[PDB]
């Protein structure tokens, strides 16, 4: 009934910074 | 009973910027 | 009820960080 | 009752990051 | 060189049209 | 290269109109 | 090399028209 | 070369219709 | 030398539909 | 040495289907 | 030199279906 | 070389199709 | 009554990692 | 009677990290 | 009454990774 | 009584890491 739905990403650049890729496709779908 | 959807992206600065790839299609429909 | 869904990543540079895939593909159907 | 599903990812790039594939391909489906 | 992804549903009612749950929980993830 | 994504959706209420539920939750992250 | 992305929904009205219940979360992201 | 990737569904409801659940989850990665 | 995957289900009611459950959970991982 | 797989299902009720399960679980790595 | 994998199932009812449950599972794994 | 693996299942009832349940778990490992 | 399904891995590398392939094809289906 | 599923990979770098190529392909159908 | 799934996978190196072949094709239907 | 499954394997190396091939078919079938 209560979604709990938490989605935490750390990243320590404590070298260099760059770029990750990161697709967050979370879906839910349900019948009115 | 509420929908408690919480993202966060914790990113740390210590050498040299640059730029993440990220893509929130997070969705829901009831 | 509480459908607790944790999704968490830890991910710590201390040389030099590039850029790793991470392809949350979840989904559901009801 | 209820899910609980958690998924946790320890990385610890200690020396030189790269690039390492993390596919998260969860799926469920139930008749209502 | 073409990606083709075709998708194709075809519900015909010829009574009396309710409400079915079709997800395309479909992704993909690529190191760049 | 070239991305042909085709979602087609045919839904012929010949008898009586509701209301199907279609999720699309087609993400890709490169 | 173009992303031709089509999505469409045909829907007949016959009947007692209601309303479907579609959910469109289709998306991507690249290095830009 | 590339990817084709064919996702057909024939759903003919000559009498009542009422609601089958279609779960296509599917994900690749490289 | 490409991916032919295709999936077709053919579901055909003459009398009076429910709700048939079909779970396509197809995935891969790769790295070249 | 391209992965041709094809899947094909035949459902006919004549009469009255209620609730039939058809799981697809297939992956594979490389 | 490719890989055809068929699966092809016949359901027909002619009165009452009831519905089955098929699982069809497979999996590989390969280093190239 | 060619792998060629197709599973053929018959199922017809004229009266009432009940169902069981078939397990195909094949695993291919190289 | 009570799924309880963990899967623990560990992947040490105190050298030159370069990564292993897990493929976790778990799947589970049933008759509601 | 709660669905407890719960997932944890470590990945220590202590030299050089590269590619590695996890997929949790899970899928369930009720 | 709980279903105990417990999966554990110990891969350890001191020297240079390679990188194991790990399939878990884990097919279970009720 | 209540399944309980346990899979443990152990792969270490101290000299120098190799693609070992781990392959496990769990075929669980049973009637509700």
């Amino acid at each position: 009934e209560v979604h709990h739905q938490k989605l935490v990403f750390f990243a320590e650049d404590v070298g260099s910074n760059k770029g990750a890729i990161i697709g967050l496709m979370v879906g839910g779908v349900v019948i009115a």
